[PDB]
């Protein structure tokens, strides 16, 4: 339930749905105009952000000290309005909380709340061919559209949806240091 209010609130005030040549996703605004997108979401010189045309100045695809992919990209945009700083909510380390509720908010999935339980710093995966670290892991049965969904507890945003399947679940973690 307090997981629950937490990530209803958070997303009204940081989510927005962004689509890019690749799909439409989940897009969760940090501080500033720099946001999070799934790698996979690969945004282009411009994505459309709740149906309006908007510039992307610049774009990280974060790796490891070893080159490792994350499976998370940075994206600044060129716009007005800055994003209210949720920097604190972002964990220094991989979190594991015993209830955590991932958000979705597209056209296909609008405003949607799953609660996933218990969250387990999964860490590497070959991750759809791709070796990567620093995942979470949840039992829940997610579906493609889920990607870039938030993932959250009461207080904390966990990380980024993007992967699964069958029955399990996995998020990239958001550590607070990815944004300095
Ligand atoms: C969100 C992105 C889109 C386009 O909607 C999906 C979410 C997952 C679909 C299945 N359930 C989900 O929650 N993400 C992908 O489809 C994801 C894409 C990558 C990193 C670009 N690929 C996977 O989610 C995942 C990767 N592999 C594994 O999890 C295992 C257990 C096999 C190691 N699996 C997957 O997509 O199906 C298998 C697969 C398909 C294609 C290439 C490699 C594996």
């Amino acid at each position: 339930g307090p997981a629950f209010e937490f990530a209803v609130a958070m997303m009204k005030r940081n989510s927005s749905t962004v689509k890019t040549e690749y799909g439409e996703f989940t897009m969760l605004g940090i501080y500033d105009r720099w946001a999070v997108l799934p790698r996979h979401a690969k945004p282009g010189p411009t994505i459309l952000m709740n149906d309006q045309e908007v510039g992307v100045l610049d774009a990280k695809e974060l790796v490891d000290k070893d080159g490792t992919n994350l499976e998370l990209t940075l994206l600044k945009l060129n716009r007005n309005e800055k994003f209210r700083d949720i920097r604190g909510f972002l964990a220094k380390e991989e979190v594991e909380v015993n209830e955590a509720v991932l958000a979705i908010n597209t056209s296909k999935f609008p405003n949607m709340y799953i609660p996933v339980g218990q969250v387990t710093e999964y860490g590497f995966l070959n991750l759809g061919g791709t070796p990567t670290k620093r995942m979470l892991m949840y039992n829940f049965p997610t579906r493609a559209g889920q990607c870039g969904g938030v993932l959250m507890s009461t207080g904390k945003v966990l990380g980024i949806h993007v992967g699964g399947n069958g029955h399990q679940g996995f998020s990239a973690a958001l550590l607070k240091h990815y944004f300095n």
